[PDB]
C-alpha cells in the first residue's frame, strides 16, 4: 500500500482490480493516461512490454492485469485457502481470460460484422462457469469455494460488460444470474457500482460498449 | 503424483512442463488423444473448457496449460522465494502468454500469409525479455533472481520454437541466446531435449512451425 493504478480513462481490464479494491475496503489512487499523451512517446518505452495497466503497490510496479490480480489475490488474502482452490481460482481466471481476450477481439477488430455470430456462440462459452457453479455447492456461494477470491471479480465484470453487450444472455444461465445478482448486492460493491466514478468510465473507449 | 497429462501427439502447449518436471527429476505417464480419439466426442465433453492439456497430479485433474504450470511452481518450490519474486514471475509467464497467444494464431489461422509479418514483430517482441534478463545479475542466472521458476521453461519453449520458426532472431539477444545455452545445459533437461518423446514429436500438429 498506497495503490497506485495508471491506465486510460477506460473500464477496460482494470475494472475488476477496481471492483476488488473497493470491495476489500482499499482506497487506490488513478493516473489517467489520455490518448494524447500516451501518443507522446515516453512512458510506453518505460512501460515493460509498451502496454497498460501498471500498478504501484509500494515500492512494486506491476504490469499485465493477470498478475496484477493474482499479486492483490497473494497478498490480501483472495485466493483459495489451500492449493487445490488455488489451482481452480487459477483454472477459473484463466477461463474467464480466454474470453475476456474475445471479447477485445470483437470490441475492437471486428464489432459490427462479428456481434452477430458472437452472441450466438456465447452459450457454449459461458456454459463452463455454469458447470462450475453448480459443482460448487450447487452456485450459492463463489466460484472457487466459500470465500471471495480475486477470480470472482474478474468473472463478474466479464459478465456485466456482456449483459450490456447483450440486455438478458444469463437468462439462459439461472446460475449465472443468481451469482451477479449476489456479487453485486456486497455493500461495498454495490456503493461502488453506482458510483460517478465508474457509472461515467467508458467501458472500451471506442464507442462499442 | 504421480502426473498424468491428458494431450495431443504434439510439443505445443505441454512442452514447458514436461521439460520442468523432467528438469526437476519427475516422471510422468502420457495420456496419448489422438485426433480420433477426439474426434469420438466423449474426451471432449469431460474437459471443462472442451480443449486440452488435461493433468492429473493424484487426486487433482487441472486444465489450463498455464494454470498446471502455475500449480507445479506453487508445490515444487518454483515460483520465487518471497512475494516481490511470485508477481515477477507471474508478470514473465503473462509476457509470455500474449506471445504464445500470437505464435498460434500464426501457425493455427494463417501461418503462409501471416510468418514476414509476424517474424517483422518478432525483435520488438522479444526485447522486453531481455532487459528482464539485464536486470538481474546481468542475464547471468535466470529470468528472475537465484533459482528457476516455472516462467523459466516456459519462457524457454517459446525461444526454441521461435528459432524454428524465425533462425536468426535471437542471435542479436545475446543475454537471451546465451540463457537458452545455460538453461539448455542442465543435464537433465539436456537429456530429455535429445530424448525420442521429445524429438519425435511434432511441434505443431498442422504441419507447420
Ligand atoms: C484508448 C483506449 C485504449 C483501450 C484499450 C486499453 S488496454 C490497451 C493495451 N493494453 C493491453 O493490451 C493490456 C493487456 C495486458 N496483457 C494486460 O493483461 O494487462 C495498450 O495499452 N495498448 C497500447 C499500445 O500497445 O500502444
Ligand atoms: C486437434 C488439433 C491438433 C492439436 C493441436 C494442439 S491443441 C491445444 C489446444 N489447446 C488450447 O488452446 C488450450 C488453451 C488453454 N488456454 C490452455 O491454457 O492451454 C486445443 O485443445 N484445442 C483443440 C480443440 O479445441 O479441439
Amino acid at each position: 500500500p498506497p495503490y497506485t493504478v495508471v491506465y486510460f480513462p477506460v473500464r477496460g481490464r482494470c475494472a475488476a482490480l477496481r471492483m476488488l479494491l473497493a470491495d476489500q475496503g482499499q482506497s487506490w489512487k488513478e493516473e489517467v493516461v489520455t490518448v494524447e499523451t500516451w501518443q507522446e512517446g515516453s512512458l510506453k518505452a518505460s512501460c515493460l512490454y509498451g502496454q497498460l495497466p501498471k500498478f504501484q503497490d509500494g515500492d512494486l510496479t506491476l504490469y499485465q492485469s493477470n498478475t496484477i490480480l493474482r499479486h492483490l489475490g497473494r497478498t490480501l488474502g483472495l485466493y483459495g485457502k489451500d492449493q487445490q482452490e488455488a489451482a481452480l481460482v487459477d483454472m477459473v481466471n484463466d477461463g474467464v481470460e480466454d474470453l475476456r481476450c474475445k471479447y477485445i477481439s470483437l470490441i475492437y477488430t471486428n464489432y459490427e460484422a462479428g456481434k452477430d455470430d458472437y452472441v450466438k456462440a456465447l452459450p457454449g462459452q459461458l456454459k463452463p462457469f455454469e458447470t462450475l457453479l453448480s459443482q460448487n455447492q450447487g452456485g450459492k456461494t463463489f466460484i472457487v469455494g466459500d470465500q471471495i477470491s480475486f477470480a470472482d471479480y474478474n468473472l463478474l465484470d466479464l459478465l456485466l460488460i456482456h449483459e450490456v453487450l447483450a440486455p438478458g444472455c444469463l437468462d439462459a444461465f439461472p446460475l449465472l444470474s443468481a451469482y451477479v445478482g449476489r456479487l453485486s448486492a456486497r455493500p461495498k460493491l454495490k456503493a461502488f457500482l453506482a458510483s460517478p466514478e465508474y457509472v461515467n468510465l467508458p467501458i472500451n473507449g471506442n464507442g462499442k460498449q
